[PDB]
Formats: structure tokens, C-alpha cells, sequence
């Protein structure tokens, strides 16, 4: 099938481990510290992954950073969603960090995680494929609506290249549903909505000052408010 | 062209006037009171308009209300956006209520209105047509991601019917761009993002208690938090 899709598939990063500190007592602070540390390491991986998206590295450094600073949480959330598709009412933040309802309550994350589970529910019913997941991650990055873009036409071109990939993939692989590509695009509003909820929640956690956060995660959280 | 599109066009409501009270001194409270009163009357019109969308009235009353309670602010914002396309850096909330940057500052709405102007900017560059605007309003209603839907399959059918209308419209009217339908769908995340910003802002205004609000607007604001 479509080459961009195959390319994004082979560029997909390996999963990483959350490694919650086994010497630390379980608490909301430990859960939030674990999650923010995991996100920080995933953001390094995301920055490396984006260089494989056709045309991304040719943008200016400022436009590359603007796209990432707008889209980073959507990309993180799409990952948890995809890893959680074979599960029921649990979120696989990592293989060693699977959050059920009780854990979400303990972390203060019941509302955020229920919103993520709504994304999971919809993708389950659509039978989201890995091919579609990796293409949607790239589309979310290109379509992230940053206010600070320099070369608007080159970013529009990146959106078009990735949108064409999804269109071509669905036309070849899913002839039974001539509207599947659009159905996939129509899941992007709920992704944006959930990401905004997550950014606001963790920005408040940042302000409260009780959860330590690393440099990159803080810089992404700060580029967004 | 497509019959659903033509139908939504002829079902389009007439514009209404804001009628800011000429006896009241200009202030943030007057501006916010004027806007909330205008939105309340538009919501009555929106409820009547939705009955013309194929299949909407056959949903249950609860599903009809759930869709409207999720989508109402996106529909309101799409209207201001469309009315503002021929303007520059001003928002035509109504023919008699056009907000420039100074007025937005006075109302406490500079950030919200700048976000709406970002939607306007994108639709300007795409040369958004009235046909596309009315179809996107209906798609936003059907795709509003309510957590409380009873007949999920009938709502998915409504989404598909409206999505097919946009696809068919663009395939017939815009052969020069085989990805225009998807481009239109890809504007929906920023619409959802801006609507969430507006709902949160006016919910805070509701809590502060200094701006009087009418029953329907309050009930839509309360169904969302
Ligand atoms: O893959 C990850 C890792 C951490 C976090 C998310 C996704 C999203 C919610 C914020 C925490
Ligand atoms: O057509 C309208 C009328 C009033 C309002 C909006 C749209 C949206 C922002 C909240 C106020």
C-alpha cells in the first residue's frame, strides 16, 4: 500500500518503560511524577521520530518547534490510546504502567483518563489499525494549528502530503467504506479536546509545585500557556 | 449539486440583531450581557434549524438534546466566523454588533476573539463557501462527541449522511482539489478548541454573577460542566 504509511510504520519508535520507583510509597505525587517523567522521555523520542516525516526536517527549526509545541500532547495521548485498544477500561501508559479506574482516582486523573477512554472506545469501534494510528499521529503534528508558523504554505503542504497518504491508504485497503478516511479525520476534534484537558491539568500541577518535572516536559507545558 | 447541501442552504436561518441597549453605558458588563442575550436567541433558532437536518428529528429527544448540548457553541462560533469572512480583524457577531480589537479588550474577550479570528483566517485562505459552512455546521452537530448518546449507531449514521454530502459536494464542485473535503474536516479541531475556550470563559462569567443570563443559554452552559 501507500509508501508514506509504510515509512511511518517502520519509523515507529520502540515502546519505553515507565519504571515507577519501587522504593517510593504509592501516592498521587508518585503517580504524577511517574507520568511526567515518562512523558519527558517520550518527548525526546517524538522529536527524533518527527525527522522521519517527509518534509518535516526541511521546515525551519522555528516551524518544527512550533508544530511540536502545539501537537506534543495529542501525540502522547494517541500513543496511550493505541496501546490501550486491546484492554477494557484501562490505560496502558506503558507496559509496566497500566491505569485502571481506582488508580486514576488515586492520581487525581479520573476525568482526564475517562476522556482518553472515550477516544479508545471510538477507535475500538472503528477497528483502528497501526497504519492509521501512525498516519494520524503525523497528521495531528502537521494540523496542530500553531499561531506562530513562519512558512504557512510549507506547513499546508505537509498537511496535504499526510492527508493524501491517509486517503490513498483507505482507498486501497478499505474499499468497503469510501468514507473511512474522513471518519478517521473526524476523530481529531476529540483528540484535540482531550489534549487541551490534559495540558490544562498538568499545567495546574506544574503551578502547585508538588510534582517535580524535567526540562523538556516543562518547556512543552510552558510553550502552551 | 448535492441535495443535502441545497437543503441545508434553504434551511439557513435569517440573521438576527444584537440590539445593544442604547440607554446603558458602554462597559464590559453591557458587552457581555449583549452577547449572552444574542446567543440565547440564536440558540432558539439553532434548535429549530436542526429539525431540518435529515434524520435529526427521528433521533430520540434525549439524543437530540445531547447533540445540541455538546455542539451549541461550535455552531454559534461557526456563524460569527462565516459572517466575518469579508471583514479584517473584526468579528461580526451581528450586523449591528461588530467587535474590533479595542472592543474585545473592553469586554475581556481579546483572547477568545483572537482565537475566533484564527478560524476566520484559515477559512479565508480556503475560500469557504456558504454551501460548505452550512454543511460543516451540521457535521459539527452530529460529530459533537457527547458522552450521553443512547442510539450510537443512529448518530453515526447521521454523521455519515452529512459527511457523504460534503464529500459529494466537493467531488462535484471542486475537482481541482481532490482533498478539499478532508481539508474542510481538518478545520474541525480548531473549531472544537475555540468552542471549549468560549464555554469555559462564559461559564466563569456565569459564576461571577455580574452578567445576567437567560434560561436556555444557562441550560446549555450548565449541560457542559
Ligand atoms: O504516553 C504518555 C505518557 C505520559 C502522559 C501521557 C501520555 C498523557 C497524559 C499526560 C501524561
Ligand atoms: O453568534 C454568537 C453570539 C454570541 C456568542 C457567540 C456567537 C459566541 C461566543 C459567545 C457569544
Amino acid at each position: 500500500y501507500n509508501k508514506i504509511v509504510s515509512h511511518l510504520l517502520v519509523a515507529e519508535p520502540e515502546k519505553i518503560y515507565a519504571m515507577p520507583d519501587p522504593t517510593v510509597p504509592d501516592s498521587d505525587i508518585k503517580a504524577l511524577t511517574t507520568l511526567c517523567d515518562l512523558a519527558d522521555r517520550e518527548l525526546v523520542v517524538i522529536i527524533g521520530w518527527a525527522k522521519h516525516i517527509p518534509g518535516f526536517s526541511t521546515l525551519s527549526l522555528a516551524d518544527q518547534m512550533s508544530l511540536l509545541q502545539s501537537a506534543w500532547m495529542e501525540i502522547l495521548i494517541l500513543g496511550v490510546v493505541y496501546r490501550s485498544l486491546s484492554f477494557e477500561d484501562e490505560l496502558v501508559y506503558a507496559d509496566d504502567y497500566i491505569m485502571d479506574e481506582d488508580q486514576s482516582k488515586l492520581a487525581g486523573l479520573l476525568d482526564l483518563n475517562n476522556a482518553i477512554l472515550q477516544l479508545v472506545k471510538k477507535y475500538k469501534s472503528m477497528k483502528l489499525e497501526k497504519e492509521e494510528f501512525v498516519t494520524l499521529k503525523a497528521i495531528a503534528l502537521a494540523n496542530s494549528d500553531s499561531m506562530h508558523i513562519e512558512d504557512v504554505e510549507a506547513v499546508q503542504k505537509l498537511q496535504d502530503v499526510l492527508h493524501e497518504a491517509l486517503q490513498d491508504y483507505e482507498a486501497g485497503q478499505h474499499m468497503e467504506d469510501p468514507r473511512r478516511a474522513g471518519k478517521m479525520l473526524m476523530t481529531l476534534p476529540l483528540l484535540r479536546q482531550t489534549s487541551t484537558k490534559a495540558v490544562q491539568h498538568f499545567y495546574n500541577i506544574k503551578l502547585e509545585g508538588k510534582v517535580p518535572m524535567h526540562k523538556l516536559f516543562l518547556e512543552m507545558l510552558e510553550a502552551k500557556v
